[PDB]
């Protein structure tokens, strides 16, 4: 839980769970909080 927030804050517990396996896998790769917050930008 720390970088999960900064990408949460704006997707949310509903909208994260919807790619829960592949937003959370971002942050496992090393990926910058406006990598996951601008790949997927409320798709």
């Amino acid at each position: 839980m720390g970088a999960i927030a900064k990408l949460v804050a704006k997707f949310g517990w509903p909208f994260i769970k919807k790619f829960y396996k592949q937003i959370m896998q971002f942050i496992g790769q090393g990926w910058t909080i406006d990598q996951i917050e601008k790949w997927l930008k409320r798709h």
